[PDB]
């Protein structure tokens, strides 16, 4: 339960928040994490949960810590410490300067140039899944769209057969929202056990897929190793398999209960990109951290070398000191402030792919199924972790209110 309070941690800064099962979860994950920003909670607190660690609660500190890699290393970015110690994905577990060379190579397989070329492909799949669900008048959004849409896109880019999805998704889920069946260490080992032969055969007979590019790539002039390639593909796998999936559910859950907001984008489709950004702020869902490289006094608090600090990317945009009425969705919001795709040298490499997947979804879905709602009685459940998600999302609609395009 509660790890004994270290001697250096002030008793009054203790706030036992449990990132894997927050107290106010029933009200929605974002709302549950938002408790850390209530009137009497400090900018920086210590929780004795999950082994004990700090938690920056305001955007100001969060952005600062992410900028200062020398004090806040990505060496151990996962909580609990055991997971963080086993975590060695590239470039995520590295700090500049060494991080850069790998980021450049990763950026080459999921970067903008690659995204633009994938546009038509993305639209075709979006249109396909929706046009098929349309006459049915109902769907289980998580498995009928949220998962297949972005996952099939990722497997395509990676050159991996879709039959492996159930196994891979389960492993990634265990790394973000473990059900207890296995440690982060175990899930990582299994992911690597899966990648090894594939990488080997790709360096051997090089193709045009993401895996082949990484496996046969160069890092600042020199050949990447088999192990480095494995570590990088793990970073790409974790990213394009769990995050967009869940975010689409948070956004659709909201749209399903917001006819006014839907009407907005229906009438003025050009507001979709901006709406996408506001949704990214309001339904931010990622929260990982850093490890102190040395004793350091941060905002009046004595942090110790080895201490772990959670810097919830989610909280920045929900901070009222960054956005007035943060919990309100406003597609017209003048200054959408957030760190949803991270902050600093680790800014999400898949953000461009993610935005495209989000916008295309909204545009292609509202254009075919403009009127829809959440199936009655359904108590929509959220789940918290490194990456928060939506358990299930039953939607319903009158086929007569739809249109084929
Ligand atoms: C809504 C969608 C997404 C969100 C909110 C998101 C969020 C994030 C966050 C917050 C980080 C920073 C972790 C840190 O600083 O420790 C990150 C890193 C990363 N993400 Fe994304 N992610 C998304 C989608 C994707 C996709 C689709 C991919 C493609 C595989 C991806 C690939 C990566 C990679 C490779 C990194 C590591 C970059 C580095 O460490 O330099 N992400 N992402
Ligand atoms: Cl999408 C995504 C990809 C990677 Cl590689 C990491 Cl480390 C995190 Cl934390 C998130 Cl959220
Ligand atoms: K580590």
């Amino acid at each position: 339960n509660l790890a004994p309070l270290p001697p250096h941690v002030p008793e009054h800064l203790v706030f036992d928040f449990d990132m894997y099962n927050p107290s106010n979860l029933s009200a929605g994950v974002q709302e549950a994490w938002a408790v850390l920003q209530e009137s009497n909670v400090p900018d920086l607190v210590w929780t004795r949960c999950n082994g004990g660690h700090w938690i920056a609660t305001r955007g100001q500190l969060i952005r600062e810590a992410y900028e200062d890699y020398r004090h806040f290393s990505s060496e151990c970015p996962w909580i609990p410490r055991e997971a963080g110690e086993a975590f060695d994905f590239i470039p995520t577990s590295m700090d500049p300067p060494e991080q850069r060379q790998f980021r450049a190579l990763a950026n080459q397989v999921v970067g903008m140039p690659v995204v633009d070329k994938l546009e038509n492909r993305i639209q075709e799949l979006a249109c396909s899944l929706i046009e098929s669900l349309r006459p049915q008048g109902q769907c289980n959004f998580t498995e009928d769209y949220a998962e297949p849409f972005p996952i099939r896109i990722f497997m395509l880019l990676a050159g991996l057969p879709e039959e492996d999805i159930p196994h891979l998704k389960y492993l990634t889920d265990q790394m973000t929202r473990p059900d207890g069946s296995m440690t982060f260490a175990e899930a990582k080992e299994a992911l690597y056990d899966y990648l090894i032969p594939i990488i080997e055969q790709r360096r051997q007979k090089p193709g045009t897929d993401a895996i082949s590019i990484v496996a046969n790539g160069q890092v600042n002039g020199r050949p990447i190793t088999s192990d480095e390639a494995k570590r990088m593909c793990g970073a790409l796998l974790l990213g394009g398999l769990d995050t967009v999936v869940n975010f689409l559910s948070f956004s659709m859950e909201f749209l399903a209960k917001s006819p006014e907001h839907r009407q907005e984008l229906i009438e003025r489709p050009e507001r979709i990109p901006a709406a996408c950004e506001e949704l990214l702020r309001r339904f931010s869902l990622v929260a990982d951290g850093r490890i102190l490289t040395s004793d350091y006094e941060f905002h009046g608090v004595q942090l110790k070398k080895g201490d772990q600090i959670l810097l919830p990317q989610m909280l920045s945009g929900l901070d009222e000191r960054e956005n007035a009425a943060p919990m309100h969705v406003d597609f017209s919001r003048q200054k959408v402030s957030h760190t949803t795709f991270g902050h600093g040298s680790h800014l999400c490499l898949g953000q461009h792919l993610a935005r495209r997947e989000i916008i295309v979804t909204l545009k292609e879905w509202l254009t075919r199924i403009p009127d829809f709602s959440i199936a009655p009685g359904a108590q929509i459940q959220h789940k918290s972790g490194i990456v928060s998600g939506v358990q299930a999302l039953p939607l319903v609609w009158d086929p007569a209110t739809t249109k084929a395009v």
